[PDB]
């Protein structure tokens, strides 16, 4: 069967980290679904591009498990996703599952918030890094996309195509990644 | 006295070669709109992401003229950009202008289209290059970033910052450039 995504979208999530991981795992054959956090209604996004989701996050809820669950960047979206019962709820669940968590940017302080993986290495936006490790709960890195078990984290809206594709690899295998990367031309 | 941009959104467009140019365009200060070419419904794109248009290209025409007009990718988008007798006209009065025109993987197709910039060194997603060299009236590139006096073209999903951060300084000036670039975290 195919590999099913939960995308979170929230108010003022940064739309290029949300809308390259979603477009890629489509090219992968994987089934996407972009919950909106506050409901059904279109999500304003940091730089203004107003994107509908599929569905709101309570009736995506009801239709796990997902293979993973992505938490797009954002300085305000991700504060969004921090102070959510809903996310909080859907990451422990994944966690405790084993299913795969990633987040890109400002999106992993969210894990803090909801005291999700820790212990693990992870990287975020430059910005974000206070944020991220307040307590110590994490180790960091500098690395594009950073992986450790089952979670995934990236730095910003340049690495978005690595992080989808790290993404890809991890649900659909090496060659997926690899037949989907081609037609992309990137460097 | 800030710069304006038209993106110019029709059903079947690349969402990343939307969203990307979008998003970084207003990090740059411009003034940036995303006109439906159907209308003010939303759009959906190539990947299913559905966006929707800060206006009309019919109402987003009478706010002219523009410093640039952004022509996105997609297959099925560009064909539809294409077959618009308003797109045709849009264009020739911004190549009368001597303003500047973007377009991206398929995108430069409907240039062809509409007779627009023959004799331009110009470039499109490897997919798109039999179309758009149909008859000669073009000679391509293999650049990443092709840009010929008014006429600025770039290859993929995976060269939509570059492309995004020409127009950035072809607008602005590579100092505003490198302000937005540095933030994205590119490699």
């Amino acid at each position: 069967a195919s590999k099913r995504a939960l995308v979170i979208l929230a108010k003022g999530a940064e739309e290029m980290e949300t809308v390259i991981p979603v477009d890629v795992m489509r090219r992968a054959g994987i089934k996407v679904t972009v919950a909106g956090l506050a409901g059904k209604d279109p999500v304003q996004c940091s730089r203004d591009v107003v994107i509908c989701p599929d569905a709101s996050l309570e009736d995506a809820k009801k239709e796990g498990p997902y293979d993973v669950v992505v938490l797009p960047g954002g300085n305000l979206g991700a504060q969004n996703l921090s102070e959510s019962a809903a996310v909080k709820e859907i990451l422990k669940e994944q966690e405790n599952r084993k299913g795969l968590i990633a987040a890109i940017a400002a999106g992993p302080t969210a894990l803090l918030a909801h005291e999700i993986g820790f212990g693990s290495k992870v990287t975020t936006h430059p910005l974000a890094k206070d944020k991220m490790m307040n307590g110590g709960h994490y180790t960091y890195s500098e690395n594009r996309v950073e992986k450790d078990g089952l979670i995934l984290t990236s730095r910003g809206p340049g690495t978005s195509f690595e992080f989808a594709l790290a993404i890809v690899e991890a649900l659909n295998g090496k060659e997926v990644a690899a037949q989907v990367k081609a037609p992309l031309v990137l460097k």
